[PDB]
């Protein structure tokens, strides 16, 4: 057995983000930033040929938006791209298509943000403002609609995928 090591630590919070536009002084409630490096997931429509070219790009970084509470609460087009801690929350998106496995420093822990006793704080998420750059997608499996299982066989890795830690 070994002990895990601790995580590298980016001078720039939202050094991970795919849009740099983004405005960290707009983020509401004042942020506290998520300082482990496990993998995060996202569950995605979108499809990875998109994923991986792209990254995951926001919705609005100029007029989205930025207020977590109310970006949670009521979707709207929002500077944030959300993931989760939770490796199986693709289980509850229905039509969710993909479960993307994400090693991104970073992001806005939204539990730690605005509470953890909110309408969706299952969801364990980790908001990321300017999304997410492509080097930062480990890869993803597709999702079996009727059961709600990952397609294992048909998993895909990024080749844009950068280790960092
Ligand atoms: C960037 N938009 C396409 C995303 C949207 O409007 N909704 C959305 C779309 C996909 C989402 N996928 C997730 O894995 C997730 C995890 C925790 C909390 C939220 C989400 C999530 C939310």
């Amino acid at each position: 057995k070994a002990a895990a090591p601790a995580c590298p630590r980016f001078d720039d919070p939202v050094h991970a983000a795919a849009d740099p536009r983004v405005d960290v002084e707009r983020i509401t409630p004042d942020p506290v930033w998520r300082t482990t490096c496990g993998t995060l997931y996202r569950s995605d429509s979108r499809g990875p040929a998109v994923v991986f070219e792209q990254g995951f790009l926001p919705k609005d970084v100029i007029d989205g938006q930025y207020d977590i509470e109310s970006y949670v609460l009521v979707n709207q087009p929002s500077p944030y791209v959300s993931t989760t801690y939770d490796h199986d929350l693709y289980k509850t998106w229905y039509k969710s298509g993909y479960n993307y496995y994400i090693d991104a420093p970073g992001g806005v822990d939204v539990n730690k943000t605005i509470g953890d006793r909110h309408k969706w704080a299952d969801q364990v998420e980790v908001a990321f403002p300017g999304g997410i750059r492509t080097e930062f997608v480990i890869g993803v499996c597709p999702v079996d609609k009727k059961t709600r299982t990952e397609k294992m066989s048909e998993c895909v890795g990024n080749p844009h995928y950068e280790p960092w830690h």
